[PDB]
């Protein structure tokens, strides 16, 4: 640990993504703090989520030997291969995220989760040749940026809130206006004070009749300026965005080795983190190695993840975490564990 | 205006003498500040109950723009006359403070915060000269009071208290079965704590007059200050060298007199002046130096109390403080309270 002064988490049968998924979250300060206020008294071991999360943070504050997952992955029920194939990386935050927040109403840190995470969009249709628009707000807690064709995080956005039309065989059913021709579109309200995008590195091909890997370079910044992507931009906040982690899968398929990169102070000081192995690692290998290989090369190492912190936020996001900040009866707990446990 | 400072000052509201001065030096102990949020104070009365008082005090000290009233406070304990702080010492009315919110985070998620700020330890001991018979009384200190007639200094003032007093001739010590005997009388510092009271003896009974009076005698103290030679152990891993913080200040010679208190309350050296509503920026100087008290040559004016913060915990004890460290339920509480009177 010493090394860094982080540790890894153990390789404890194939659960693809959730080693990068767990250090991402533990390294969200203000999340992990939150966590360790859950009222998991009267939880019981096996089956609370809440607690198996206190403690695989609890391990990873304070344990010098890699940290174990098996209670974790029994208590949310992912037991094989299968459970991870099945489902994408946010829906295994989603899995997560829900029930510590659920656990987390009427405590002193309620709707931590969503101060967090949770952002605002809008998506609407708007009719040409008569006067009908429907508009649906919508929460979110997470992005799916399309890349293929796109050069960067920037193509992606600009991909994202750009207007679609829906004319010829398209036309928009209108109700009472019958059929008509329309444009759709979405516009972010808010974007949150930790961003999670998610790049679609799969892409379904009717060929195979299955899902292929996307390989093709695409690139994103270490500062990310998004004020353009607002319908209304705050001059006193611009949305100013730090990359926080980078989640890497290389290989073609769930078989492939997957890693995370972060720098989890912000400072640019970047550590590569591969199951028990945790090392300091350049800039360039965390960003400019993932990605992802152009048509010349003849690579299949790219990030699917990304988490940046809002500039502004940045401070409250990853403030510093004391031993202090874990309460003393969830310390006795976790340690009577160990006791039981080690004989 | 609070934009001067960012800081805001405290109503003077009659004759308190050093409460307000002690209430931004409790406030700017920001990790107290954080748990004395988390406290549950739902069904306590506003003008019953203490740690509710501590809690609005607190909320307003960090939000208004305008001074800052503490009636409902003064009146939740009872010192609702000048004769009240007359009879009590500072301590004594930090220690009637303190104990009120830690009883109030008994079972809670931050129980134990108090003694861990602010407790040490010491052991006091008498040891026979010519028989085999030693005493020892271990004890908790929240404070310490220091000898100032005839020290030059702080570290002349720590001498003179871990310093051996012989009990000889008429001040024999009873030694119970071994009758009257010669002996040693003396303290040693087993720990100092991350934050360190220091109340300086600046008004000694004089008989010449029968009564108490102040002493005015110039006493220096140090913006750091090292303890280690104090205590019966010290550790490699920990040096004992504290950071001055805050600079408790008495004007005349008489309860009458001005309080004022010099803080820095980012521990980074950058001092200002809290004199009830009016907060403005001074100069290191005007916090230290002049605050000494006159040298003979020749001033009232000095300091009768200190807090100095551990070096190795001065990031904790100064956390930064956001308005989500505040829980959302007792916002609410006291916007319903600022309601009910703004009408
Ligand atoms: C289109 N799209 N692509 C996505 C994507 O990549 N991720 C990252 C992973 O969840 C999935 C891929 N792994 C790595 C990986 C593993 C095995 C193979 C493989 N096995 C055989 O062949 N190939 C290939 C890969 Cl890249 C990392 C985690 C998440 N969401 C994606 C979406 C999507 C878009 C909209 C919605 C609705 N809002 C829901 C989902
Ligand atoms: C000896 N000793 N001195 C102390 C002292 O100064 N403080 C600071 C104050 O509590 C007291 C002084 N005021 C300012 C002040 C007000 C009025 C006059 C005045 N008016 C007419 O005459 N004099 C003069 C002054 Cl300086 C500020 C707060 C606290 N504890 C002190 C002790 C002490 C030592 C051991 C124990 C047992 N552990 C208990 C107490």
């Amino acid at each position: 640990k010493k090394h860094t002064g982080y540790v890894g988490l153990k390789n404890q049968g194939a659960t693809c993504y959730m080693n990068s998924l767990l250090q991402t979250l533990f390294f969200t300060n203000q999340l992990r703090k939150a966590v360790y206020m859950m009222p998991t008294e009267g939880d019981d071991s096996s089956k609370s989520v809440p607690l198996a999360l206190q403690r695989v943070f609890y391990e990873l504050q304070h344990s010098d030997k890699p940290v174990g997952t098996k209670k974790l992955t029994k208590s949310f029920g992912w037991e094989t291969l299968d459970s991870f194939m099945q489902h994408d990386v946010q829906e295994l935050c989603r899995v997560l995220l829900d029930n510590v927040e659920n656990k987390m109403k009427g405590t002193c840190v309620e709707g931590t989760i969503p101060k967090l995470f949770r952002g605002k969009m809008v998506s609407y249709i708007q009719c040409k040749e008569v006067d009908y628009r429907s508009d649906r707000r919508e929460d979110y807690y997470d992005i799916q940026l399309s890349i293929k064709g796109k050069k960067n995080i920037f193509e992606s956005f600009v991909d994202y809130v750009a207007v679609e039309q829906l004319d010829g065989d398209n036309k928009y059913d209108a109700g009472e206006h019958g059929l008509q021709e329309a444009e759709k579109g979405v516009k972010f309200l808010t974007l949150p004070p930790v961003l999670h995008l998610q790049l679609m590195r799969f892409m379904y091909d009717p060929q195979t009749d299955q899902n292929i890997k996307i390989n093709d370079r695409f690139e994103f910044p270490e500062q990310l300026p998004l004020d353009e992507f607002l319908q209304k931009t705050d001059p006193k906040d611009p949305a100013n965005y730090i990359l926080h982690a980078v989640l890497v899968h290389s290989g073609d398929n769930h078989g492939g080795h997957y890693v995370v990169y972060l720098n989890p102070k912000g400072d640019g000081k970047w550590c590569k983190f591969d199951d028990d192995v945790v090392s300091r690692c350049t800039k360039e290998e965390a960003i400019e190695h993932n990605y992802g290989g152009h048509d010349d090369d003849l690579h299949c190492t790219n990030a699917y993840m990304l988490v940046y912190i809002r500039e502004s936020k940045l401070s409250e996001v990853l403030q510093a975490v004391t031993d202090h900040d874990i309460p003393q009866q969830l310390v006795e707990r976790l340690q009577e564990e160990k006791r039981i446990e080690a004989q």
